[PDB]
DNA sequence: TGTCCCTTTGTCTCTCT
DNA sequence: AGAGAGATAAAGGGACA
């Protein structure tokens, strides 16, 4: 017989038994933890069901699937329920925090390290608790820690970098790598080649970490001498998403785009600007021409589906839903671009064929709405959101269909719409703000730590905004969000 | 196999003018 | 607002016992 077939009954068994009390998972969540972390991590939630709930930890199932889905889950469960309270009464930590640091493979060396290692990390080498948690809130955190703690003095003495700037590039995926790579390539990229500290550590935070330093160091002359790029444009590729894999990829593809399609070289820096792309360039390549073939789309608009992170996705996904979406829904080949320009297009452009009816019929929207809310990353998210809460923020909450579709049909959108429907009720009750203030403060790119802010200064008063009348903290907010309101308290 | 650590890619949110 | 930066997740490889 098959191997696994013991082990498959043993996880049904259990799995189905945690669809109870107290934890009910659905079919999603018991797969997910199945399959990143294993049998065992299944076991492990099951037999610490009962004491990861209740008194005290007090976790959401939610944050039991967090901690139980990566490699080793079972050892970072166990370890929660040991040193959750030690962090929070010891350091100081949230609850929230500790799930943070567990929620990564590793999580337990994550965690036991945080604990070794916070108080010399605080004390002799001055960085914030919020510092060292985020180092710890990667896989190989453990790594990360005891790297920073290494080297935290000769990268800022020897090097000249800031303790912000190590902690930047330590809070990634293999931060250990990135930090031991900074180290040795810094003044052979800054020397040999012109590039400030500040465009090393973008390089080398990201994602991007020793690959795309090493890759920079290796192809920035072969790509500033025969392909005549700037060191702008190399760090612009190896920084964001980059990077290793777009930069080597970019050089294979950049004449094959430009002779062969007509593209500027930077078109072709803008398209591998972005994470995957070495796929979104390679996508280009293949679909272009039939992209634009029977007097389809332009060049253009190739390029600006393209050029967003995941955009080999949002390609596949416009060549496939182009048709249906015009045909079956009466959508211009304009909108379903504008739909497909943006981080995760493939969802939104998914989203749309599923939702339009819904939203024009049973919600009275039109089509444009629907296309204004989709068009902005996190696209799928303020859809699903509109959806969901429509019903009780015009009707609980008085907004007109426009006012929800204007809080909507911005990056973070989901996240405006549920903190309206929080905070509304404190804001104009309880503060005297009107509604209308509310939504202008919300209708804007970070709408929600916007609104916090707000609900902050008024509730618990900081004395250094108190000459602002709630008037001009509105205009503050809607002019500059957080961010301002933060700049205005350090004056 | 279970765990730890690293890399790439995709997605979502917020910032900075 | 449009571009850059930061957060977080998903999935696979290497390594080791
Ligand atoms: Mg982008």
């Amino acid at each position: 017989q098959w191997s696994g077939a013991r082990a498959l009954e043993a996880l049904l068994t259990v799995a189905g038994e945690l669809r109870g009390p107290p934890l009910q998972l659905d079919t999603g969540q018991l797969l997910k933890i199945a399959k990143r972390g294993g049998v065992t991590a299944v076991e492990a939630v099951h037999a610490w069901r009962n004491a990861l709930t209740g008194a005290p930890l007090n976790l959401t199932p939610e944050q039991v699937v967090a901690i139980a889905s990566h490699d080793g889950g079972k050892q970072a469960l166990e370890t929660v329920q040991r040193l959750l309270p030690v962090l929070c009464q010891a350091h100081g930590l949230t609850p929230q925090q500790v799930v943070a640091i567990a929620s990564h493979d590793g999580g337990k060396q994550a965690l036991e390290t945080v604990q070794r290692l916070l108080p010399v990390l605080c004390q002799a080498h001055g960085l914030t608790p919020e510092q060292v948690v985020a180092i710890a809130s990667h896989d190989g955190g453990k790594q990360a820690l005891e790297t920073v703690q290494a080297l935290l003095p000769v990268l800022c003495q020897a090097h000249g970098l800031t303790p912000e700037q190590v902690v930047a590039i330590a809070s990634n995926g293999g931060g250990k790598q990135a930090l031991e790579t900074v180290q040795r390539l810094l003044p052979v990229l800054c020397q040999a080649h012109g590039l400030t500290p500040q465009q090393v550590v973008a390089i080398a935070s990201n994602g991007g970490g020793k690959q795309a330093l090493e890759t920079v160091q290796r192809l920035l002359p072969v790509l500033c001498q025969a392909h005549g790029l700037t060191p702008q444009q190399v760090v612009a590729i190896a920084s964001n998403g980059g990077g290793k894999q777009a930069l080597e990829t970019v050089q294979r593809l950049l004449p094959v785009l430009c002779q062969a399609h007509g593209l500027t070289p930077q078109q072709v820096v803008a398209i591998a600007s972005n994470r995957g792309g070495k796929q979104a360039l390679e996508t280009v390549q293949r679909l272009l021409p039939v992209l634009c073939q029977a007097h389809g789309l332009t060049p253009q608009q190739v390029v600006a589906i393209a050029s967003n992170g995941g955009g080999k996705q949002a390609l596949e996904t416009v060549q496939r839903l182009l048709p249906v979406l015009c045909q079956a829904h009466g959508l211009t080949p304009q909108q379903v671009v504008a739909i497909a320009s943006h981080d995760g297009g493939k969802q939104a452009l998914e989203t749309v064929q599923r939702l339009l009816p819904v939203l024009c019929q049973a919600h009275g929207l039109t089509p444009e709405q629907v296309v204004a809310i989709a068009s902005n990353g996190g696209g799928k998210q303020a859809l699903e959101t509109v959806q969901r809460l429509l019903p009780v923020l015009c009707q609980a909450h008085g907004l007109t269909p426009e006012q929800v579709v204007a809080i909507a049909s911005h990056d973070g959108g989901k996240q405006a719409l549920e903190t309206v429907q929080r905070l509304l009720p404190v804001l104009c009750q309880a503060h005297g703000l009107t509604p209308q203030q509310v939504v202008a403060i919300a209708s804007n790119g970070g709408g929600r730590p916007a609104l916090e802010s707000i609900v902050a200064q008024l509730s618990r008063p900081d004395p250094a905004l108190a000459a602002l009348t709630n008037d001009h903290l509105v205009a503050l907010a809607c002019l500059g969000g957080r961010p301002a309101l933060d700049a205005v308290k350090k004056l």
